[PDB]
């Protein structure tokens, strides 16, 4: 019933701060949904949280959502509401760009309008300790260390281009690194990543399709704080329609294991 998992390193802490927003499984009682749960699996980035198990392992804090992103999306702003979604005129001004409460799972999820008290509860239970959480664990890191490396942790359906409304003359890449063009991170942890995926055979695309608003609040590298979302194709490790995992998950649990050592050594010479 509590809304996150936050996995703390048992040794040595290190500034490596790591979050999951997208693989909760847990779908509240109160979700008054018309469509089947089976439909709605569909935006869950399963499994990530376990892909990245390392990460508390060599030093770094993992924080997860345990409810599911298709019923309030930690991953969006606050105000990433599109009023006609909701009976009733909300009480501060909103600027979608939507969501953060999912509408549809294709071009619906409810045969009604969300009230706004129920999507102000929705942010009160499940939101707010989440983001509470990571920012605790950001400002935390920063304040001990003097820096911080935030990871943003997802996966990404195969057809992510169609989804989009994008049209790519090049495939979907295993691995997607978004750092809002080169603002949000200090170069030399994203050429540290995407070559040490490169190296065990992943192709590796930066901001393409995905650049990353989260990433840029908390990725200010001129402060020493940095932010990387990174972006696992999905069958890679799941089966995406039984969203079960396949033979692919323990060996790219093990090259991600690997991975989190190195950003370890890199963190722990960088502070
Ligand atoms: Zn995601």
């Amino acid at each position: 019933i509590a809304p996150f998992t936050l996995a703390l390193p048992e040794g040595e802490a290190l500034p490596l701060v790591c979050d999951s927003p997208h693989s909760g499984t847990f779908y509240p009682a109160d979700f008054g949904a018309v469509v089947a749960p089976e439909r709605l699996r569909g935006g869950e980035d399963t499994h990530v949280d376990a892909l990245w198990e390392a990460v508390p392992r060599v030093g770094g804090t993992l924080l997860a959502a345990t409810f599911p992103r298709v019923y309030i999306d930690p991953n969006r702003m606050l105000d990433d509401i599109d009023p006609a979604q909701l009976e009733g005129p909300w009480p501060t001004p909103l600027a979608p760009g939507t969501g953060l409460i999912w509408s549809n799972v294709d071009a619906p999820i409810y045969d009604r309008k969300l009230t706004v008290a129920e999507v102000q509860r929705r942010i009160n239970r499940y939101y707010r300790p989440y983001h509470a959480a990571l920012t605790e664990a950001v400002e935390g890191a920063y304040q001990r260390f003097g820096a911080v490396w935030h990871l943003n942790l997802h996966s990404m359906p195969n057809n992510a281009y169609e989804r989009l409304k994008i049209q790519s003359p090049r495939p979907l890449a295993d691995f997607v690194l978004g750092d809002r063009d080169g603002t949000t991170c200090e170069p030399g942890l994203v050429d540290l990543v995407e070559r040490e995926l490169r190296e065990k055979g992943y192709t590796v695309a930066r901001n393409d399709p995905y650049k990353g608003q989260l990433i840029a609040q908390i990725g200010r590298p001129a402060e020493r704080r940095n932010s990387l979302q990174i972006e696992i194709r999905r069958p890679l490790y799941m089966e995406e329609g039984t969203r079960e995992r396949n033979e692919g998950f323990a060996t790219l649990q093990r090259d991600l294991t690997l991975l989190t050592l190195r950003i370890a050594e890199y963190v722990r010479r960088g502070v």
